[PDB]
């Protein structure tokens, strides 16, 4: 199940929610397109392959 939420720029770590109903922060990408490159915008995650996308 694909999750969505926000990030951080400071830290790089998007805030989604777990499979189950909770606040998980994970590490986002230090790609081009992938990382977090504002403070609490929006990002997605995908359990499905580990593949976060900061924007």
């Amino acid at each position: 199940a694909k999750y969505t939420g926000k990030c951080t720029k400071s830290k790089n770590e998007c805030k989604y929610k777990n499979s189950a109903g909770k606040d998980t922060f994970i590490k986002c990408p230090k790609f081009d397109n992938k990382k977090c490159t504002k403070d609490n915008n929006k990002c997605t995650v995908d359990t499905y392959n580990n593949a976060v996308d900061c924007d």
